[PDB]
């Protein structure tokens, strides 16, 4: 039996050189490309120190002051701190809003919210995936195969954007809701480049008797800084991830109205149902290292610096958008009001998969994305991650130039090898233009700061 | 065609007699710089600058370019609302000489 | 002569230079005279020069004139200097704007 220090106190670089080396290679990759995945970010070292800590050792099933085991003196304080900081970050009165901070991620947070307020097979609507919505808001194929757990255990129906403007068609949503009669309407999405008319959603929900939930995962950092419409003014429940624009660990939260209802002396009934759904119905012990790390992120999000970050994210998305748009490219809705742009590639005859593939070869990470609701004909581009490395508008205009080069090279490989993926991949090999672009992206990326670790100590600096 | 132009610029164009005590002292310094100890000194200078830079950033101080690849660190004091004048003056009084 | 010849040869050795490819002059009184003699060797009066801007980390002898147009460095008095700057985001040399 190994003495404690050999297995238990030796650092990772010695206990497991393989994993240490792979993480170091991943750190280097994060420092040598252009990260435009709109859901990604780079969190702080202080968050990561809480995440990688002894908090992982403690079981604390239940919730603070009402646990199933002992030894929770300090875990209770950490969870209570995290919860009160969550309410502060979003400027919520603790007598009108509560929050559960135990969900393991955003998707468990959504499914626990549904479990709390719906019965199995109850009806739900959310934004269609080709229109910018997320899997957890419901998804089934044309062949009827239920894919999302939301569509397996409840009855979902999507609403779409207008096929010519790309904005949410609020009239068709109201009509569909009166026909379908959902018990729950979901707003928020993954690839919608505009703000949300939450007042209109509330009017539609009240007209059809539905609860109204906003999944604010993508824009939660922007909501915290009061840079986009606040869903809390109008929604019954607000779910979120904590790792996207909020820049924290991977976790989820469920916010819920409490107290008297606005004008029978009726009161909200969400609190106990939401808490019970997370535990004991769906989850086990909370991940206390995530909760501690989340409390750190929420304190960082409440700071004047984070408000400046949120402004800069929106400004960088706009500058990138305008740059592409001055090159003659087409954006869905012709611009953005948030952290992302939707690049309609169809006027170029390119699929989003070809542009995504050549970009990845040049260390530019984007993702194909269906466009206007229609082989995805676009790509989604987000600003939070590279903004966190300190990039401002001119730097995002340089990102725009890099994207313009990558797309030109894609056209060039298509106009020489052909629109078939078996043919197109022939041009992606031994290609000096790709090799050059990659080199330029690498040298560009290396000039920027990186939160989360001591840069001078990284193993790979080439 | 640099050699003749450069030698001529130094003398007779710009300077008078060389300072031969400087040249002899410089010859000594160039012998010392060619030694394995000096290679280790130069590594140590770099390591010392990095270690100081990392210490300051850990306290929440801002370095220009966020680090160093050579012998110096540049410390941006504007985020603290301080001028270089005040910090230089105060620790000149504590026998710490910066600029 | 032997001391200067030794200084020159040790200069070439300390920087790992082939004497068929590199020569050295070791008489400059200091660094500022060295720079100004180099300029005098290869430039005519009023020839154009660029060096790193002083707020971007450059040195007086690389050129310096004020917002008001006052020529401070002798480099800017006797030649026509224009500075280049670091990238305002990163603090590294902005190579594209220099080009
Ligand atoms: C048999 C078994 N299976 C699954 C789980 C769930 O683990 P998570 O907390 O990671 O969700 C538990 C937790 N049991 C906790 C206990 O016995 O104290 C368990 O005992
Ligand atoms: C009148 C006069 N002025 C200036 C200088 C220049 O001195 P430096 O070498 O220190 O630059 C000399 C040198 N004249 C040397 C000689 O007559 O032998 C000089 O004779």
């Amino acid at each position: 039996m190994d003495p404690v220090s050999v297995w238990g106190n030796t650092p990772l670089a010695t206990v497991d050189p393989e994993i240490h080396d792979l993480i170091e290679k991943e750190k280097h990759r994060q420092c040598r490309g252009i990260e435009l995945i709109a859901s990604e970010n780079f969190t702080s070292f202080a968050v990561i120190e809480a995440l990688g800590s002894a908090l992982t050792n403690k079981y604390s099933e239940g919730m603070p002051g009402n646990r199933y085991y002992g030894g929770n003196e300090f875990i209770d304080q950490i969870e209570n701190l995290c919860r009160s900081r969550a309410l502060q970050a979003f400027h919520l009165d603790a007598q009108s809003w509560g929050v559960n901070v135990q969900p393991y991620s955003g998707s468990p947070a959504n499914f626990a919210a549904y479990t709390a307020v719906l019965n199995p097979h109850d009806r739900i609507m959310g934004l269609d995936l080709p229109s910018g919505g997320h899997l957890t808001h419901g998804y089934y194929t044309s062949g009827g195969k239920k894919i999302s757990a939301t569509s397996i255990y409840f009855e979902s129906l999507p609403y779409k954007v207008n096929s010519t403007t790309g904005y949410i068609d609020y009239d068709r949503l109201e009509e569909k809701a009166l026909d379908f009669r959902p018990k729950l309407i979901i707003c928020g999405g993954s690839a919608y480049p505009r703000d949300w008319d939450y007042k209109r959603f509330r009017e539609i929900a009240d007209k059809c008797g539905a609860l109204l939930l906003c999944d604010m995962a993508h824009t939660s950092g922007l909501v915290a800084a009061q840079e986009v419409n606040s869903p809390f003014e109008y929604c019954d429940i607000v779910t979120t991830t904590t790792h996207k624009s909020l820049r924290g660990p991977r976790a989820g939260m469920i916010f819920y109205r409490k107290g008297p209802k606005p004008p029978e002396n009726a009161v909200y009934d969400f609190e106990d149902k939401i808490n019970f759904a997370v535990f004991p119905s769906l989850q086990g012990g909370p991940h206390n290292h995530q909760i501690g790390a989340l409390a750190v992120a929420l304190k960082q999000a409440a700071s004047p610096g984070f408000k400046a970050y949120a402004k800069q994210v929106k400004a960088n998305a706009v500058a990138l958008g305008n740059y592409l748009m001055g090159k003659g490219y087409s954006l869905v809705t012709g611009g953005t009001e948030n952290h992302l742009v939707l690049w309609d590639l169809r006027p170029l005859g390119l699929t989003g998969n070809k542009v995504e593939k050549l970009c990845d070869l040049c260390n530019i990470t984007v993702n194909k994305n269906a466009v206007f609701g229609d082989a995805p004909g676009g790509v989604r581009i987000g600003a939070p991650a590279m903004t966190s490395r300190g990039l401002v508008e001119k730097d995002f205009e340089q990102i725009g130039e890099f994207l313009h080069r990558a797309v030109t090279l894609t056209l060039e490989i298509q106009k020489e090898h052909g629109k078939l993926l078996k043919d197109f991949n022939k041009g992606l090999v031994n290609n000096k233009a790709i090799e050059d672009l990659k080199a330029d992206v690498e040298k560009f990326s290396a000039t920027f700061d990186m939160p989360g670790f001591l840069v001078s100590e990284m193993k790979y600096k080439d």
